[PDB]
RNA sequence: GGAUAUGAGGAGAGAUUUCAUCCAUUGCACUCCGGAUGAAACACCGAAGAAGUAAAUCUUUCAGGUAAAAAGGACUCAUAUUGGACGAACCUCUGGAGAGCUUAUCUAAGAGAUAACACCGAAGGAGCAAAGCUAAUUUUAGCCUAAACUCUCAGGUAAAAGGACGGAG
């Protein structure tokens, strides 16, 4: 948990469909600074979870300080740090 | 060999894609990657029954099926029962699938012979399963072991021939 561009969110609900997930996240988040991508898949392993990259830290910050246990869609978020970009900011 | 019983062997082809709910999962990634049932969308298979035919494994795919398992399974063998040894071999007719009409050379070269790679499975051919019979304690060792399974020595991948199988006198 240390700081990043990327940050990951966890516990929010597992029936979404991973276009109509990254919809809404795109949509809460994109206020807070330039989202570059929204991963997210629904993998046994990476089931429940997403990833949101920002082009700057310090919009990375502002929108986990802030967005946190956040009631959305009946789970309060779960955002912190990410632990490496691997895009167009890692190696670049 | 038929017909039921039961034990055993028995192939093909989507570990597709959407979607409804149940069972698990708090998980730190940057190829898309968990099960269980159901209901649909094309794709595919030939081995319950079924339907064309004289019948069929040929042939259609309505029904049925599409990792292993599980169930299913034309056929195959083994005990038990019923009986026919005038649907039982033999002989004639004929329906009968699969996969290279690939290249080299012999003489003239799409044919055939021979070698080569690539296949197929239905003459023929080798190998087994339960049962069976021996035998040194659950262990078990052995030999005996059907088949369209398994393999592919011979055999076949355009026609002709062949052709397990089926029916017609
Ligand atoms: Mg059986
Ligand atoms: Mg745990
Ligand atoms: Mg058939
Ligand atoms: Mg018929
Ligand atoms: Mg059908
Ligand atoms: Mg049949
Ligand atoms: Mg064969
Ligand atoms: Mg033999
Ligand atoms: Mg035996
Ligand atoms: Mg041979
Ligand atoms: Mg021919
Ligand atoms: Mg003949
Ligand atoms: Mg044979």
């Amino acid at each position: 948990t240390r700081p990043n561009h990327t940050i990951y969110i966890n516990n929010l609900n597992e029936k979404i469909k991973k276009d109509e997930l990254k919809k809404s996240l795109h949509a809460i988040f994109s206020r807070f600074g330039q989202i570059l991508d929204i991963l997210v898949s629904r993998s046994l392993k990476m089931r429940g979870q997403a990833f949101v990259i920002f082009k700057e830290v310090s919009s990375a910050t502002n929108a986990l300080r802030s967005m946190q246990g956040f009631p959305f869609y009946d789970k309060p978020m779960r955002i912190q740090y990410a632990k490496t970009d691997s895009d167009i900011i890692a190696k670049m």
